[PDB]
């Protein structure tokens, strides 16, 4: 089937895609950037999010597989030497699938995310009223908000206190980023859980101009009225060759390894 | 159908329940604490959980309801003024069903909780090994463990940092009672949220007796050889009379009312 | 002696501005806002830093109040009703010093804090060395830092989990904002407290463009060489009328009032 | 001078005791454990507790030494191979002050913690009052409360949350147990630190009963009126031979060595 390799740049990662494409040339496997079904990254969890960005308008047609030529990613989870055993497999596999983030913002656009989503200010201060479901929950003051993925709460959510969510778990996790909490202003506090179909909407208060970021790309936007959450009904699938659970990638990644 | 009525022994609570009695006699309703349909709890949230492990032998033929006759709670979520209405419509609803935590304890006894299970050590330091699906996840050592099931993250496990989970969500959320983190004991820090058939297990490494919780029930076991946590199969059914949105039910309680 | 007023500006604040210096008009006050030995702040708590930074070159020679025509400030902890009677008592009192905060900025410049100082990356990633009196401590990669002083703990330093300070100690407080923890980064992760003539430097790993706050005050800051923070010999002096005890204006703020 | 060595009992401990005791006999040193000028403890931070509170009545006449033989302590902060070169300049230094903490339990008994002191219930709920300088402050409910000298914020305060102090600031900081916070109990969250002479009082609402800890010691305390926290008069009195500070010391525990 087609395949392609995205790599980080750097001579490690150039030289092990060559290599790779070297061993796919043994069998019938053609290179193909354009409708892929085979998409290899190699390099760290952000070389894996520009080829998940890059190719998310055929999510359902493509098996994702990261590997990592640095320290162990979450998404980018097998070594450079198990490299010419993932030709062989991939050449003859089971698929699993990880929930995907919807953000929407009116002023519409829409986004996809496979770690997370966040809202900061442009400049000033930033004071959104937090909305579920239709039914107004919070007035936020604060640095900002962070909306994650299950995958994606080992990453800023992480650093932010949430909770790291099993990605079988369809749901979505939001955090607060240094809230105010006095007599006037009041804010949950506890990072907050929600299910599919449920949606978080966050409106501002006077200030429009918010910067929105979804993964790695931060966009300022202007004039906005609404932000929309929600767990997208698209998934990523990755390509599975044997178990590395997910439980087992964090005890590496946090504890030892 | 068969009813009881459990109350928090107040005057309050007591003359409400001796009116709703007077209110079911005028239906075809029968007063029976052995084998009720129905079990309306009269008091706070500490009342309901009582009236939850009363009949903890027969969930799966039981309808709970909760009045709180105090402050509002997540359980006990209706007040007193409906309580006339709820005697009319309960004679004639729906049913919502919330997931439950089964603690099983090795020395084996099981155990079914509604909020929560946690674990603290006998009178010394408390130090567990955390195994993950038969998998060593870290050594904790601290003040102890907190295991919540979802309508359970509002209570103990939010004062413990842990995230808000939908009861919607079938999960179970662990988190730390003042881990020790240095050049020694590491201990992951953020809150675990597990799905079902996740089997988290708790095993001793030097003292092998614990103050083991369940709910407001809290029992000094000797000779543990281990704690096993599992999302239950078992599910507590609320009857439903009209929309009180689990997050609303937040809003109120922590944001105001 | 020599006087000034300042307003927030809106109808309430400025009339009575208006108000008060009439007051002072039946007796031997001048206004000058030039060089006064007293400076009122008529606002809040915003009002009253931009009125120490528009003085901060002759801090030793006036005396500071706040008046709080919304709600109860930190710094403007007087009601607007006692007005004709701190007219009266300053025209006739006792002095607080509370500590300040110096930056060190190389590239040098200096500012002083009432609240606080942050360091914020310019765009990609915010990594810097933290360096403890000339020893490196941590390598800190996240979204930036927060250095307090006593009476600033209350405000950036307390979202960001600080702890509260009572302002008669000579100290000054650093927190972290969301900081990366793994196998790789490391950060002490608790608040610091370092006490006078210890010098906090941060120095750049790569980007060397930072966004450096001082209280309101938010500049980005190209080609910097160094970050420098210790307890400023420098005081700020307040006029004290009565006793309004720190933990009373904190449990005011933030237990209720 | 008179001296004499606490060993935590183990063969390399007392192996190194027996070792010191033969040098320090090549001196004019007299080995006396009833009026001694140095107390030398070989072991961890457990044993230096255990050797302080042994002569917490003469802290005004001896200096303290720690020799740490497993991993590095905040007390016991010298290697097993410096022993003999801390016997000869034990026999010919500089001292070092580190402040304590005077907690007064009323029914009066009075306690010296050179890390903390902690409260919690005996068996119940714990809700106490928190009065500050004779003012009540907050009406605290949750599992406790601990109180830390600087020295001790390394320890239990910073599993707590706590902030890191510089032992040369003469404070005390309090942190809390898993506080409720909701529409009825209100905490202020935050740590607080306290300057000499404050006064922080806990008085109890309903149950009377408490468990309160100073350092290792553990006391069921019955019929308590009132327990005072308060920076104490006293010092400890450390040997110093060369330059540890405090802030290396907390790099090398909790960062790397
Ligand atoms: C760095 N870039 C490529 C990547 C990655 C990645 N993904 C994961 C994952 N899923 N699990 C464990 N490690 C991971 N690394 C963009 C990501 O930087 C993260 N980020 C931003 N600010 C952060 C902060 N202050 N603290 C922690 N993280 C932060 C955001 O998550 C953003 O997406
Ligand atoms: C008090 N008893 C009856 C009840 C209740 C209740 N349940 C909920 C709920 N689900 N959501 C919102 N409020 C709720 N209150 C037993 C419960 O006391 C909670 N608990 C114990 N120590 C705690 C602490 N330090 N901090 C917060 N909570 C603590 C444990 O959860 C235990 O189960
Ligand atoms: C708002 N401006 C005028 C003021 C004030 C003030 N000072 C105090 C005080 N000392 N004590 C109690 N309340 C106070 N309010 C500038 C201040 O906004 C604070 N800030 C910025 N971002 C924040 C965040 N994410 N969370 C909390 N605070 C934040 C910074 O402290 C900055 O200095
Ligand atoms: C273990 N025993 C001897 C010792 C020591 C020690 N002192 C220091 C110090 N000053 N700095 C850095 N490490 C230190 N270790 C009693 C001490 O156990 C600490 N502790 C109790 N429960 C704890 C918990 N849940 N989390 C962290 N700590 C806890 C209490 O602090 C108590 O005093």
């Amino acid at each position: 089937m087609k395949y392609m390799i995205t790599s980080k740049g750097d001579e490690k990662s150039d030289l092990l895609r060559l290599n790779m494409i070297a061993g796919f040339g043994e069998y019938d496997m053609e290179y193909d950037d354009v409708e892929p079904e085979i998409v290899i990254s190699i390099g760290g969890d952000g070389t894996f999010l520009s080829a998940f960005h890059q190719y998310e308008e055929r999510l359902d047609e493509i098996a994702f597989i990261g590997i990592h030529t640095g320290h162990l990613g979450f998404y980018a989870d097998w070594r450079p030497a198990e490299a010419d055993k993932l030709v062989k497999l991939l050449a003859k596999y089971q698929k699993v699938s990880y929930p995907l983030l919807k953000t929407t913002v009116k002023y519409e656009a829409t986004y996809l995310a496979l770690n997370e989503s966040t809202v900061k200010s442009s400049g000033g201060p930033f004071v959104v009223d937090v909305v579920i479901n239709d039914i107004h929950f919070e007035r936020f003051r604060g640095d900002g908000l962070c909306m994650s993925t299950p995958s994606g709460t080992t990453a800023y959510n992480k650093s932010l206190g949430g909770a790291l969510m099993h990605p079988s778990i369809e749901a979505m996790q939001l955090t607060e980023m240094a809230s105010i909490n006095n007599r006037v202003y009041r804010t949950i506090g506890s990072p907050l859980v929600f299910p599919k179909h449920h949606v978080v909407s966050l409106q501002p208060v006077n200030d429009k101009d918010f910067q929105i970021s979804v993964d790695h790309l931060s966009i300022l936007h202007r004039d906005v009225q609404e932000i929309r959450y929600e767990v997208s009904a698209k998934k990523i699938h990755f390509a599975r060759f044997r178990s590395f659970p997910f439980w087992r990638r964090v005890h590496d990644s946090f504890i030892e390894d």
